[PDB]
């Protein structure tokens, strides 16, 4: 149902069944299907395609020539009804893809809230990005892949499928990531390795100077005191007793999957 | 002549002259100039173009906003009436860009069955892709690359004018490719240099223990014994009369003309 | 106003108040905004956006699902009404973004003449792009970034915010431009590095046989001699006191704001 105050252009395509908010805004020449939800205040400008069974929250700003909720490009896939769902206030660029999920990785590609997903950004199947995320220019994920909250991936970088971008990490331009990137780290280079602690965001983002430096001292224990992760790990949980965000690794360590990158 | 069976959306703009077979399908606000033909069962989703002499085989799926026959970027190219060919079954998904050949150049880009073209991959003027192919995300053909059958190519992959890209082979993401690429081999980094023989695929094709042994072979003759090209090229036909498959080298060798790459 | 001359599809979207020249094409499923001046034989294929306050000169090719004059991507822009500058007989080809100024950047983004922008490459806000510059597949600017005339840029490559290309400079494809580029130099890495004079651009353009090698000269004092760039910089002036090509090196120091690219 298209509720009463949201406008559909003329040359706009909605399919029956297709769920449209209060005050959302379908563009012209826009094609939205019949599965699709589109929540309160969200604007597709013009030229977007929504497929799929795909969910969008509200105050979206969705860009031209964008596709959203489109078949994957996992061979595996067959055309199973798997889904999308996108939270609110985002800002999704022109020929930003996002694709549905597979039934083999849970059938779910998601995206939070309140993030910026700029020109080319690609988030495949099965990926989730959290809160307050940027993917610049042609950012890349593969498939299952992790974007934590606030983290920052720079433009032309690629992410191989599975790894997980930790929360408030800063992935340099032209780099190319092929295993797992721990919270508040700096990651860059193809294959990227760890260049430090993301101070400057934390800084920013009211974490205290104790927090960032109980963050630092983390870092260290991983890869400077030249222990092993599993010796590591307890410590880690050790400083995470007084130092709470210190929590954030070990979280971490139980979802990685393709070990860290290293020096 | 559009076929009575194929379905042509009220919004797409069909030109006079265009060949539409059975079953086709041209979806919402595409455009088809009226020098293409579009093979029986073929789809273009919604909002693609094509124009140019341009023809396009059975059961392929075109996606949205992918360009095909286009003027190609070639600044020699002063609108000669040149070709596109594309086969069977290929899956061309969004903002693919396929370029008409130049006159220079032989007059023809071709593609041919059952390949997979990801978001944004750019096939150039006179570029020869072939069977079974996948193109990742952002891969980027200059003018003249020919892709030889089942060959790969990573994420943010670009490939310099005329090189040719062997069969079997596997170029990694984030590459550069500046020389051609012996079948069988996987190349990887900017610029790429090979990284050994491309097992796993060889052995997933039906290759036997005894081929890939032979390839293996073959490869240390070209990058491990130390001896010229020019030495090798007899050596490795003397293995082709027991190895079919090491024949593979002998037709590349006499295609090549960028030089190998090498360590 | 749109002149007597000028074809607008049916389908396009032409909002009353855009200005459209003399033999002046809008294709179909165009949009352009009430605010946009689009000059004298200006082509726009199809599937082409252009808002903004946004004025396109003469003889302009823009393909399809480019996007010109859009609100840029930097966090701090708040849809004050900046403005975009195109000038003649540039070809800007599929999925090119060119977005529009920011108030703290002076509220101009600009492109000169001539130009070739091919497909996806991007100018961000308040970047100046001169004349017969060539941008390839990809080539990503940040914001603020200068492209001064007849430089070339790569594919795949991106350039950081506030960077300056100088006049004539070949950067390669795959590359990441982190500093400023003296003119008449070629570039490329990740972080790109000098690698000598642009030879061949300076010969095809009709340098002379004393001004490259005054050029090269003046690389050397740079990159060679040992000095520092103060020491250099009087060096340079006194060799343009014969030479006034090298008088590009003196107006390239006087606008470098983060140093130049070093080995
Ligand atoms: C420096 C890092 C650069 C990273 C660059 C990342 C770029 C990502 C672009 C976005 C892609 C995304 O939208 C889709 C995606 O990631 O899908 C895959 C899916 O996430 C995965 C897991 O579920 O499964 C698949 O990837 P795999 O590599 O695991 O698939 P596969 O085993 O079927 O192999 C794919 C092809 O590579 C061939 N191959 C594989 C291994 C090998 O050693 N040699 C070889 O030739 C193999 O024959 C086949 O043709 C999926 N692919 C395909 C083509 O089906
Ligand atoms: C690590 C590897 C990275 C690879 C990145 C590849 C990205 C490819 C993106 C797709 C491009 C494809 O769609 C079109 C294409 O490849 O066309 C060219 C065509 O395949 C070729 C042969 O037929 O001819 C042309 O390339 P060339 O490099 O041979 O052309 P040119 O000699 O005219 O030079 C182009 C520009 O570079 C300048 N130049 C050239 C050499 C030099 O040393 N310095 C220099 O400034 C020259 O002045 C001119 O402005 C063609 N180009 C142009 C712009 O006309
Ligand atoms: C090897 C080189 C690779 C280069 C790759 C270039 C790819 C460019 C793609 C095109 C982008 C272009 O269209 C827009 C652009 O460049 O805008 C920015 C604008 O030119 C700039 C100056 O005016 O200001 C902004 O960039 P900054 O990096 O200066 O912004 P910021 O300080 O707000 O930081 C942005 C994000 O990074 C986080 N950050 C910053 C520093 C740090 O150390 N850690 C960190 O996490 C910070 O919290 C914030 O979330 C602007 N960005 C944003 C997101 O607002
Ligand atoms: C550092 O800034 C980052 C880093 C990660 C993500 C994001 Cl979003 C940004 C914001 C910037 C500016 O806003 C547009 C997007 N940006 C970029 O993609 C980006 C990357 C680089 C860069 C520079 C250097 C010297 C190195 N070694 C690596 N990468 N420069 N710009
Ligand atoms: C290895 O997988 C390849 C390689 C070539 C072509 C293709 Cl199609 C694929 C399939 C994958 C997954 O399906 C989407 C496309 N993929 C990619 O582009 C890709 C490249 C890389 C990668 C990883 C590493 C560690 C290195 N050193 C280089 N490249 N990871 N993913
Ligand atoms: C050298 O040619 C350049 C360089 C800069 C800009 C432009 Cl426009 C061009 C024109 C070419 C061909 O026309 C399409 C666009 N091209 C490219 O982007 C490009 C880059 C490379 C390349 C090759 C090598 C060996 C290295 N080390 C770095 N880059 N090969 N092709």
């Amino acid at each position: 149902m298209i509720d009463k105050s949201a406008f559909v252009h003329p040359t706009a395509i909605v399919e029956e069944g297709a769920s449209i908010g209060a005050n959302a805004h379908i563009g012209p020449f826009c094609i939205v299907g019949p599965h699709v939800e589109i929540g309160e205040g969200t604007v597709l400008k013009s030229h977007v395609v929504v497929n799929g069974h795909t969910k969008i929250g509200r105050d979206n700003e969705i860009y031209q020539f964008a596709s959203i909720g489109e078949v994957n490009q996992d061979l595996k896939y067959a055309g199973e009804p798997t889904r999308v769902e996108i939270g609110d206030r985002n800002r999704i660029r022109e020929s930003v893809t996002i694709h549905r999920g597979t039934v083999q990785g849970g059938g779910l590609t998601k995206v939070g809230s309140d993030n910026l997903l700029m020109i080319n950004a690609h988030i495949a199947h099965d990926c989730t990005v959290g809160n307050r995320c940027i993917l610049a220019n042609n950012a890349t994920l593969a498939g299952h892949v992790s974007v934590d909250d606030f983290a920052i991936i720079g433009g032309m970088t690629a992410v191989h499928q599975f790894c997980i971008i930790g929360a408030h990490v800063m992935v340099g331009g032209c780099s190319g990531v092929a295993q797992d990137v721990p919270p508040y780290v700096i990651a860059q280079g193809n294959h990227a390795t760890p260049f430090g602690v993301n101070i400057e965001g934390l800084k920013r983002r009211g974490f205290s100077r104790e927090a960032i430096t109980a963050i630092r001292n983390a870092y260290k224990l991983i890869y400077r005191s030249g222990k092993t992760l599993d010796e590591v790990k307890p410590e880690i949980a050790e400083l995470a007793e007084t130092y709470p965000e210190v929590k954030a690794f070990t979280d971490f360590f139980a979802r990685s999957t393709r070990g860290l990158i290293r020096h």
